[PDB]
């Protein structure tokens, strides 16, 4: 999914946007739409993380997709459901905001290319068994 992808920039953008940072680097409208409310709604009642998984990740330029998705699958140990995968989308945001906290603004497409494969690899099919971004919507949105 090209579709997938752009969920990703989406959200992205959307908390990079939200939080007084740059995005420039850069049904589907209710899907986005949804995700962005459900991620401020997932930060703010927790406030939890991120946790030592950005702990655990400690981006840089050298770091590969592999560990980011070492670090990634600890969220999924107990394999997914809804609320994960909005904690992965979560969590790739604040990982986009660490970097440009750090200056390694350069990783933000990068980590937006990570989440798009790890999401297309390991989510897409858990999420396609269990009715598409439909019911992420009728349970969400």
């Amino acid at each position: 999914s090209q579709s997938n992808r752009e969920l990703v920039v989406d959200f992205l953008s959307y908390k990079l946007s939200q939080k007084g940072y740059s995005w420039s680097q850069f049904p589907m409208a209710a899907v986005k739409q949804a995700l962005r409310e459900a991620g401020d709604e997932f930060e703010l009642r927790y406030r939890r993380a991120a946790s030592d998984l950005t702990s655990q990740l400690h981006i840089t330029p050298g770091t590969a997709y592999q560990s980011f998705e070492q670090v990634v699958n600890e969220l999924f140990r107990d394999g997914v459901n809804w609320g994960r995968i909005v904690a992965f989308f979560s969590f790739g945001g604040a990982l986009c905001v660490e970097s440009v906290d750090k200056e390694m603004q350069v990783l933000v497409s990068r980590i937006a290319s990570w989440m798009a494969t790890y999401l297309n690899d390991h989510l897409e099919p858990w999420i396609q068994e269990n009715g598409g971004w439909d019911t992420f919507v009728d349970l969400y949105g």
